[PDB]
């Protein structure tokens, strides 16, 4: 017979206990936002915690992920797969309680977040998926995909430019079924706000063309739900619920305060939190009564049985589009797929053509496209220089049930908009943009690595070989920056057959992203035997070679293979014993073993000589101490291309000097 | 003669005609901004083209930069040096001229821009420079700082997060003095922004707490002149002037498309342009009544020499206050700063305190602080936590004279406003955030490199050491990132007298910025002679020694000396000749005289152990391939740190062991 403040009590127990066990974590945002989580969870929110793979659930983001113990409360409370043991271990060496929340350690959670903005750009993103996906397969009386997606967020996701790029996105797309509740508290960690943030937030997400609702009383629980069903209600538009609430809510000394952030309250003010709040229980103590009014495993099972009754009417009528939607949201790649991507790649090494990559990266995307109805595709206002659009590319603010998005200018929200995409389900993201560029949107690129997300990333225009727009746009260091990103792959692929190669590597790549490194500028196409264009896919391998132990061996990539190709023609014909290695992934090379790493760079051989319009310390990996670096070492400058790479040492004649400083 | 539409079309045919000769290039946004750059030059700008350098001039900043024969047109047109055959050099090699405009290469130029929304950024910068300095060196009947920042901006500034954030904060912080110009012509390079773009961009600024002036007729003067001059009556708040504008401007079949924006027009739509514009000049001619009309060198001196007397008459009634800003506004150090530091430095090395680098870094800001009043400091939200107040810190939202901001949490914005702060004069920024969200900022970072800007970059929890929060906030590939930064200097210190070593050669960089890494844990500081401690500035070091030529190397930084050190001592206990190196900087070290660098890590000792908690790749610089490295090959874990490091192998067995496997 618990009150709706009673059954919010039992979050801000376990969160305040979970956090003083661990002595590390925050305990503000849970006691702040727990009314409002209380009224979400009980009253809307749609899923199975017995299923938490439910291809129709509705999708919950914590943006503001350091109140990491709300959504371990609510899984917990709700009958997920998350035991109290785990909540006495949180913040615990592998336990499913870590300090953010992380997708795949716990069951029900849909992201990892931790990194302000990243989560609402997630959500919106998630409701991009959800808004295609049921333009796509919808049928008249078969509404097989319709679910909501929920968001909280607070001041520093809100002061972040991420969440001016993808909520200024969702206006435009008029994401009806995106509502977001922002933690309007007052606090943030140098102390009280307005010292440093003092925006009306309900008219800037007005001028994005959001549903807003004002002053809410974000612990009144009758205030929050009907402020939620006014958001259900506006279906045109997404809404923002501004909630004001108190930061550390129950605590005596420190609700309100920056104090209660990210430190534990303490033993003795948990005491007097406990007489406040009037919630009797010892740490980690929970009755059956609220239990009872908490578990949402009766009426889960009985909402996804209900929905698969409807699915199974709907693949009644529409077998074959119930095929592809199992298949899309497992992320099986089509049956002959690899097949027919092979056959690709074979017909262009049998056809040379001395194309840009990232031409030869719309023509696979050209291939790829029919076999792939599950791209979900954009670019961040560059579909004409990066080469995004195919002839089947059809934009979602024109048609909703397109496959490509004008993400405009916002890399970063772009990148983090389709992590969100991935993760929902359904689709295969790809982003592109300069790759210069990617440096707006690098942690939304190591968040992909680091959730395991399935991405192609479409970087183009790769190195000083893009020509006068000069240094600001002139990417040197940030291959570098990929290559020693854990779980990355990225591929600077040096001909039409690599970019093949590497494109069919990326959608068939399922548990990590993939970086397509691209030229402006055409790449001559190289000679391959069957078995060195199966041995593209091993990431380095053997393009040319001698007999008996090299001499030499060139390491070369992307647009420098040409280069590199050549100088071992000019020293063969002078009777040096070179090799040529061509490198298009050094994480794929990396993970082969070690008898084939050493058939390709040998250890007998120090004279390496890499050759790539790069920076130069990163080569020392695979050249040692006693080998050449034809690389960059400075920034670029603004010229005509073939003036630059005269200019900075990338000729025939400086890399047979180079080498043979090493005979 | 000329009215003022022939004179906006000096600027039109000097824009179309540079990027026909070059074949390459930006006409549209200069052809569609000429009447509003006209307006605002001619009639309101401050100015000297004979001293670009003087202390007191308006800032102007092109933040759509990809429109830089706008720029080059306007400091031709007036009187800077900046001659016709360098126009006619636009985007050639080693032109002043580049396709960007680039701070140091052209007479005139204030910042670089190109990466989209940094110039609005670092205008902000530039205004809060202007009234901090304000506050500091006015007096009662002398107002030797009064200037205006304008910056110019087009839709993609606008769509960028960093916008945002910088904007955000100029309402906060109330410049009065910042006046924006948004190009609003409603094209992108993937053609009509409706697809992508459909804020309310006045009401989203009115929530800044902005000024915003709607409807400009963008070519029509007088509409123009009006909205200046109500932008610079209104002295509380920045300005926003919406002006309504035709990309491409007087071509018949390219204005108002997308095609105007980034290719050269054609020569025949040149000439039909010419009939259009009724501009009867050959290419590169300019007729002297129109010069006359344009030329800003007597006005501009006139203006400067008043300033000059101004001064001088300060000078008398406040000599030291005259000094003072003479001094910072020539960014000189104080004379007596570095024997000071020294022995600030020395004071530390005989006193021994176990601290964190983080606390270290605090300490050094507070012995610094009473030495440096241009120091303009800040962190993104994160004071208590990156130590960045000292005790004579005062926060300029308080008090306009102080020396401390409030950024927010803003990292990318913090960072390019500390580029504008650095770019104005007057000020040494340092800027301060967790270093994993210098992901966040990462092109502000590079920016500062590029432009050879002294910023002091106070990045702490740098490692798995930080404990619980998890993967997505501890680092492990960001220092190699910054390592491999053309022009970055990064220093990861080992204890307080390493600390204080990097804050001084931070704050005494000339020509680029300095990143600190540091830690959240205490760390043990090493003994040390006086010749030691007088190397700590050379980047590398030896610490721990043998006699005789070593049979073993370690390389260690930061936290993990202590661990190299207790293997060191382990091995020299079992007769092993070992050595260990401090590594503070590689940049430092790496700029050492070779035979130093032979004394530190001699060519022959291929034995090398590399030992520090980030990514291993890095560390082949300086291990080669018959060496070994403890480090981390993948992303953290949410854990005590003592149990990450165990972990993750920095332990005294696994770096004996690991170095046992070379002997
Ligand atoms: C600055 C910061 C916080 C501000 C929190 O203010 P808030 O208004 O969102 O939250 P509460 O009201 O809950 O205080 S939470 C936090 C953490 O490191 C922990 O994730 N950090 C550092 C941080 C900085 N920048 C980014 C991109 N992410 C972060 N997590
Ligand atoms: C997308 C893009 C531009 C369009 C900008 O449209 P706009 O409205 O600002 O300008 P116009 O009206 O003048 O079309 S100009 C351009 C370049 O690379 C060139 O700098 N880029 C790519 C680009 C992407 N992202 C960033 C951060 N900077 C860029 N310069
Ligand atoms: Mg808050
Ligand atoms: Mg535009």
């Amino acid at each position: 017979m618990s009150s709706r403040k009673e059954l919010a009590n039992a979050i801000r127990a376990l969160s305040m206990d979970a956090v003083q066990k661990a002595k590390s974590g925050h305990p503000g945002a849970p006691m702040g936002m727990a009314d409002i989580a209380e009224v979400l969870w009980r009253d809307f929110l749609k899923h199975n915690p017995q299923n938490p793979s439910w291809a129709d659930r509705d999708r919950f983001v914590l943006s503001n992920g350091h109140g990491s113990m709300l959504i371990y409360s609510l899984l917990h409370l709700t009958g997920y797969d998350l035991p109290m043991e785990e909540l006495k271990n949180f913040r615990q060496l592998h336990s499913k309680t870590p300090g953010h929340p992380e997708v795949g350690y716990t069951a029900g959670v849909e992201t990892t977040t931790g990194p302000l903005g990243q989560g609402i750009a997630n959500a919106v993103g998630m409701a991009i998926a959800e808004k295609t996906l049921a333009a796509q397969f919808n049928r008249p009386g078969h509404d097989i995909v319709d679910h909501y997606t929920y968001a909280f967020m607070g001041d520093g996701c809100m002061m972040e430019g991420i969440s001016h790029e993808v909520c200024s996105l969702a206006g435009t797309l008029k994401l009806g079924k995106l509502i977001a509740f922002y933690d309007d508290n007052g606090i943030s960690i140098d102390g009280h706000v307005e010292g440093w943030f003092t925006d009306d937030t309900a008219m800037r997400f007005e001028a994005y063309g959001w549903h807003v609702i004002r002053d809410i009383d974000g612990h009144d629980a009758a205030s929050i739900k009907r402020a939620v069903e006014e958001a259900r209600a506006v279906t045109d538009k997404p809404s923002l619920l501004m909630c004001k609430t108190i930061i550390g809510f129950g605590s005596p000394n420190k609700a309100g305060t920056h104090d209660s952030h990210g430190a534990p309250l303490g033993d003795a003010e948990i005491a007097l939190t406990r007489e406040q709040l009037g919630w009797k229980y010892a740490p980690f103590e929970i009755p059956s009564e609220i239990y009872a009014q908490w578990d949402a495993k009766e009426a889960g099972q009985a909402k996804e049985s209900a929905w698969n009754e409807k699915f199974a009417a709907y693949a009644k009528a529409y077998p074959q589009e119930a095929a592809e939607f199992t298949r899309r949201m497992k992320g099986e790649m089509p049956s002959d797929f690899d097949a027919k991507a092979k056959e690709f790649i074979a017909k262009l090494q049998a056809n040379p053509a001395k194309i840009a990559s990232r031409k030869a990266s719309q023509n696979a995307i050209e291939a790829f496209g029919p076999l792939l109805p599950e791209f979900l595709g954009g670019s961040a206002d560059l579909a004409p220089s990066n080469l995004t659009l195919w002839s089947g590319s059809k934009a979602i603010n024109e048609d909703a049930a397109g496959n490509y998005i004008h993400y405009g200018v916002r890399e970063f929200g772009m990148t983090a908009i389709a992590n969100g995409i991935s993760l929902h389900g359904g689709f295969l993201p790809y982003t592109s943009t300069f790759l210069m560029f990617v440096e707006y949107a690098r942690n939304a690129v190591r968040m992909a690595a680091l959730m395991k997300q399935r991405q192609v990333m479409v970087y183009t225009h790769d190195s000083i070989g893009l020509g006068e727009d000069g240094p600001t746009h002139q990417p040197v260091e940030q291959v570098a920056s990929l290559r020693v990103t854990p779980n990355m792959s990225t591929w600077r692929p040096c001909d039409q057959v690599e970019s093949a190669v590497a494109w069919k590597y990326g959608v068939e790549r399922q548990d990590g992203p993939t970086a397509l490194i691209l030229s402006r500028q055409n790449l001559a196409q190289q000679e391959r035997t069957e078995e060195q264009l199966a041995n593209i896919a091993r990431g380095g391998y053997v393009l040319k070679d001698c007999a008996g132990q090299p001499e030499l061996i060139f390491i070369a990539t992307g647009s420098e293979v040409e280069l590199a190709v050549a100088a071992y023609e000019k020293l063969t014909a002078e009777g040096v014993k070179a090799r040529v290695v061509s490198m298009p992934s050094t994480d794929a090379f990396d993970k082969q073993d070690a008898a084939y790493r050493e058939s390709v760079l040998p250890k007998a051989v120090t004279a390496r000589v890499a050759v790539e319009a790069g920076i130069a310390d990163y080569w020392y990996k695979y050249v040692g101490l006693n080998g050449a670096i034809v690389g960059m070492t400075t920034f670029g400058e603004s010229a005509p291309a073939e003036l630059l790479f005269e200019e900075f040492g990338f000729t025939v004649d400086n890399v047979v000097a180079k080498a043979k400083e090493l005979l």
